[PDB]
């Protein structure tokens, strides 16, 4: 009976908490809906984590939480993704965004859809280091004007 | 779910139109409707939502003012938590006759609404693919509490 924030989900992985394959667990770990193999969840969380282990920012390390969701499409592969909310529930409009994972109904390999951006597909990248470099940044993402131009 | 300080579901939905019960702590929710759940207690609000796109499309009054509402969330020992919403008359008695709920996005049954009625000896009758036909369904509940063809 206790959230957590992201980083101290990141201590508890590199503690490996977050690998026993159990439902138990994983509703623990952060999934919150799938479609798939319950015992798949740990191995999905493993792919998911390999754009975790990559964040650096204190303030998004520190002001937020992540939950999972794995999605069956009514065409195409079940994906999963990553949603990044603030620990304020106040400003979820302006901060919350999550990243779907191996969409194959979209493009690039890995889609970001925002709250600011009223949760539609903002941006898309191939590669998971595009992925860490854009959600380490966030935090002054946040700050371009350019955006909420709109 | 026994009874107490309850609202009828046409008060409950003034109340939710208010954002009475969009605060994510554990004494709102309960004061929702919630009766018992397994996932995060963070998770319940959201999960509201979901079970208001099927409340926010009844407007039949005989639903509206001779019901109120609960809501389930449902750990199966295997696959994923699904939650259920349900429609207990106010008259406490006939409860064996008028009582019904709709699981939602229960991923052992086929539909992604299914419907388990009192009158069938609380298990499942029917099951819809999409909100508005459990909307349609709700809304001529009282047309279907009189279909013959079903107590013979």
């Amino acid at each position: 009976m206790a959230d957590m924030t992201l980083r101290q989900f990141c201590e508890r992985y590199r503690k490996g908490d977050f690998l026993a394959k159990d439902r138990e667990t994983q509703i623990e770990a952060g999934w919150y809906d799938w479609f798939c193999d319950d015992k798949a969840l740990a191995g999905r969380l493993a792919k998911i984590w390999g754009i975790l282990k990559g964040i650096t920012s204190d303030y998004i390390l520190d002001n937020y939480r992540v939950w999972f969701k794995n999605n069956c499409p009514m065409v195409g592969p079940l994906y999963d993704d990553v949603r990044f909310e603030p620990l304020d529930e106040e400003q979820r409009d302006e901060l919350y965004f999550g990243v779907a994972i191996d969409d194959k109904r979209r493009e690039k390999k890995y889609v970001i859809f925002t709250a600011r951006n009223d949760y539609e597909n903002e941006c898309g990248f191939n590669n998971v280091r595009e992925v860490r470099q854009f959600i380490n940044g966030w935090e002054d993402e946040l700050k371009n004007e350019e955006f909420y131009k709109a």
